[PDB]
This record gives C-alpha cells, structure tokens and sequence, in this order.
C-alpha cells in the first residue's frame, strides 16, 4: 500500500484541451492512412477558438489540419459545439509494429483564430489496424503470433514502485529473448510503459484492475449489478487514460473473476467506445461473451482437462468445437515457477502449425521475490510468509522467467 | 456412391469440370437417387470417388440437395472440402501429421476441423489402408474420433481382398493378384486392402 506512482500538479488555462482521441482508417493495402483527431475543450467556446492537429516524422511535418470547434450532427439536438475532429491523409505511412515500431508525433494546438497558442497536448502515433477477420488476430493485414509473457510492477527492492530503468531493462531482455508482447497482468501499468512500449515494439495487453479470486463463487462481485458502478470505473477510465497508445492491441476485462453480467455489459462498452482494439477475458471458461478471443489459462496442448463448468479442453480441440470460430491465444501458460517450462515446446509446435492458435503469454517474467537482510547485513531473496505475513501461499509469488533482479532463470 | 471415378485422367478433373460430360455423369447420379432413396439404411449420397473437383460435381451436388433433402451428400475429390460436400471427407488424412501437398493438401483431421471458416464435421471417406500387414496406428485415430465431437469417424479401406483363384496344374486353387492372368499393365498386389481374405477369413488387423 502507499502512494506508489508520481504525485505530480498540472496548470492547464481555463480554456483547455481536456481530451483528444487518435484513430487511423487504412485502405486495403495500407497505402493511404487517415489519421482522425477528435479534440475536446473545457472552457468558454469563442468563435476565435481553433484547433490545428499536425503530424510529424522526426522533423518532417507530415499532415495537418486546422478548424474551429464544432462537431457534425449526431442526433435531433445536434452536435457537440465544445469538440472538433480533424482528418488528416497520410500517404504510404510508415506502420506500426513490434518488429518496426514506426511512430509520428501528432500535436495538438488550442490557439485563437489570429495564431495565439493556448495550450498544446502531444501524443506520439502509431499507424496499425488491430482486428480479427475469418477467426485470425491479425496487424496490418498479417496473422500475429503472440510470444508473449505476463509481466507484473515489481521490484525486490522498491516493491511495486516502478522506474524507467528497470523498465528498459525488462523490455530489452524480452525483445533480446523473442518475446513481441507484454500483458498487464493484472492493472493499468504505470503510463511510462506504454511509451515504452510503443517506441521499443511490444504488442500489449492493457488490463483493467479487477480481480475477485477469492469469491465464492468466483462470480459473485461480477454477477452483482450493485458492483457494476465500481467495476465500470476500472474498465472505462483504463480506456479513456491509454486509447492512444499503439502498443495497446487488446483490451481486458481483468483476470481472475468468473463470469458476471457485468463483464459482458464492460465488454459491450469498450466495443462500442474502442472498436479498433479485441477485448479479451479468461474468466468463466475462456471462451465467453466477454470475450472475442478464446483466452484460457495453461490448457494444454493435446491433454483436455474436463473441469465441471469451465473445462480447459486442449487448444487443438478448444478451435473446432462446434460454432467455435475465434482465435484462441493464451492469456497464461507454461507456468514457470522454478526449475520449469517442460513441454515448452510442444506449445510453439502447436502454434505454428495450427493457424488460429496464434500463441500466448508466459507465466511470467518475473519472480516477485522481496529482498530481506540477515543479521549480518547479507541480503537474501523472500518469499510468502518471510515478513511474518500469514495466511501467505509461500514460493508461489516466484513464477518468473527471471529473477526479481532480472537475471534469467534457465527457462528463459 | 454415384458409379464416377475418372482417376486416370489428367488432370483428376478433366472430364468431371467438362459440360459435355454432364449428361453423362448426371445420370449415373440421379438413376441412383432414384433407384435407392428408399432406403433407410442409405444415410449419406456420394457423388463418386477420385475424379478430381470439376463444376458438373457443383451442379449434381446441388441436384440431390433439391431432389432429396433428408441426405448429406459428400464427395472428396478435388481436397475433401469443396463446394460439392457437406461433410469434410479426405481419404488417409493423417491424425497429427499434415502432408501439404500443393492444391489438395491433406492436413492433420485434428487441424483440418479448425482452419478459419471450417464448421463440417470430418468424416473419413478412407483411412488405415489395410493392405497385408497393416492397420498400424489405427489406435491413435480412435483416441482423436472419441476426444474430438467434430470427428465422427471414418471408413476403413477396405474390407476384402480382391484376390481371384487360379489354379496349379494338379488342380489346387491359389489366390492371385494382378498380373497373374496376363493382364498389363497391371498394378501387381495392390488389389488386396482387405480386412479379410477373399474367402472372408479375417486377417489380424481385424
Ligand atoms: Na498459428
Ligand atoms: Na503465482
Ligand atoms: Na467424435
Ligand atoms: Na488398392
């Protein structure tokens, strides 16, 4: 507990950007982008008010656009006056992915009509489309292969108090050991990573804060519509905080909760507000409403696991069960706590030959150990019920590919 | 099945995606339709075997839709998945192993139910050809018929040997196989896939 990420105090004017979104629209081959900007403002509306969008590549201003507020017509009152949306072309855009992480900078000006700038926001953007299309993830036309790994804020250290080197430092280990995505298990990150992220190239999984493990049922908080309020605000404001990140490519409803009405009501929101990125959910068997990818956790290759009401078939099997036409990618597999990760490759034959078996995340990159000392000042690795904590589930915090200072296990 | 099977030509199709060869393979389909659609026993209707994929398969495939509702009709020349079946029905279609050959590649039965846009169950027309010593392996396509609901078994080639009878010149009978009569050129033992002997003794595999 404790306030673990940056207290920071922002001036903005009166008259102020208070949200922007950045899409982008591709033809059919990707060789014409239109970047779509939707800029809101708080404030008083003058006539003299404008914005202009203008996008960049290292030092070549690329596409720009400049118009007052005011939104087309949405329904019989009108439009929204406080917000104005811009589209840019873009013509043979250098795309986005985890193998060539191309990235403009698109600003956004508030400034008055006679050029005087009122504030400026930023984000930088990457042009790639995220869809699922005849049952394959695909980006920028091409069926994904997730290599990917769970990762979670931690440091043996600091705890769950993240910083920018030990970031670097997971993100080149991972790129340097053929991992291409990261999911958040199981939180919005801190906002330094998505950066990260897009600028280094890893696909992310950006995973609302919700888990209710230890319920029972496991649904019993998400089934409620009384959580429904509390539930809505991890999912909507995860959403309105990281849309413009283009290492984001899925969005989840969180991990660990069963399956509520809940979920399939944040799942329908997130589809109508971010349609450019699938939302996926473990919970309640892997395959549900919630979800537009089949997601389990550690079903194995060829053996089923016929649990009562969430069976974890075997991946091969779970893609041709009759009207199962989604991909399926683990979310959670090859659980690597200690000396583990056997039948590894059984896993990456099965992905390569199957095509909507388009891979999955490790558990996980790190092992969340704690550092405590002895009397002598010597320092040594925790784990569970080290600090007296009880109940506590012992060596089960340590499933990582590495060591809580990030040297690799053999696993790795 | 319908009494269709252009094998020898080259390509598969040759005859079969020929117009001029519709009136001809049309009635090998509809006077069968005709003569046994009375039949309980007959659940499915194929349209022939081994003459590649051609459109006059597309047109009597359709014929028997209309004609006779309460059959699926299945056919699995030209890849065991054309238009001209309702049922995914590759000959020796391997259980775990693809063999991806280059217009009609037979994938792996467990692979082949997955593919995007596949929903037919697979049945095979042909499998664990039993030519003499054989039907190794025939286990592991009951472990993936029984764990897979979209695998729905199969047909075993074949059940008797089609060994005939000469004779010794003291008069004692002995099976022969194919060029035994003369007959070139032939294709020597290739007639005997049997389950069973010509005389229905069973062999071991059974
Ligand atoms: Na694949
Ligand atoms: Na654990
Ligand atoms: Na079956
Ligand atoms: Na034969």
């Amino acid at each position: 507990s404790g306030i673990f990420r940056d207290v920071s105090l922002l001036h903005k004017p009166t008259t102020q950007i208070s949200d922007f979104h950045v899409a982008t629209r591709f033809n059919d081959d990707f060789s014409r982008a239109v970047l779509e900007a939707e800029v809101q403002m708080c404030g008083e509306l003058r006539d003299y008010l404008r914005v202009t969008v203008s996008l960049w590549q290292g030092e070549t201003q690329v596409a720009s656009g400049t118009a007052p507020f005011g939104g087309e017509i949405i329904d019989e009152r009108g439009g929204y006056a406080d917000r104005v949306t811009l589209r840019l072309n873009v013509e043979n855009p250098k795309l986005w992915s985890a193998e060539i992480p191309n990235l403009y900078r698109a600003v956004v000006e508030l400034h008055t009509a006679d050029g005087t700038l009122i504030e400026a926001e930023a984000c930088d953007v990457g042009f790639r489309e995220v869809r699922i299309e005849n049952g394959l993830l695909l980006l920028n036309g091409k069926p994904l292969l997730i290599r990917g790994v769970n990762r979670h804020e931690h440091h043996p250290l600091h705890g769950q108090v993240m910083d920018e080197q030990t970031m670097v430092q997971d993100i080149l280990l991972m790129k340097q050991n053929n991992f291409n995505a990261v999911r958040c298990s199981h939180y919005p990150n801190h906002p330094l990573w998505y950066t990260l992220c897009d600028r280094y190239g890893l696909y992310v999984v950006d995973e609302a804060n919700i888990e209710t493990h230890g319920m029972v049922p496991m649904n019993r908080l998400t089934d409620d519509p009384r959580w429904l309020p509390a539930m809505s605000e991890r999912v909507t404001r995860m959403v309105q905080r990281d849309r413009n990140h283009p290492s984001v490519i899925i969005w989840s409803l969180g991990n660990e909760s069963g399956h509520g009405a809940n979920h399939d009501a944040l799942y329908r929101w997130i589809k109508s507000v971010d349609p450019s990125r699938p939302v996926q959910y473990e919970g309640g068997g892997a395959d549900t409403t919630a979800t537009d990818i089949i997601c389990p956790m550690y079903a194995r290759v060829d053996e089923d696991q016929p649990f009562p009401a969430v069976p974890k078939w075997s991946i091969k099997k779970w893609l041709s069960l009759p009207g199962e036409t989604r991909p399926l990618i683990l979310c959670e597999y090859a659980h690597a706590m200690g000396n583990s990760l056997g039948g590894f490759a059984k896993y990456w034959q099965a992905f390569r030959q199957y095509p909507r078996l388009q891979g999955g995340f490790v558990w996980d990159w790190v092992d969340q150990s704690l550092i405590k000392y002895d009397e002598n000042g010597n320092p040594w690795s925790a784990y569970g019920g080290d600090f007296g904590d009880t109940p506590n589930d012992r060596q089960f915090c340590m499933n990582g590919l590495v060591f809580a200072d990030r040297t690799p296990h053999p696993a790795l």
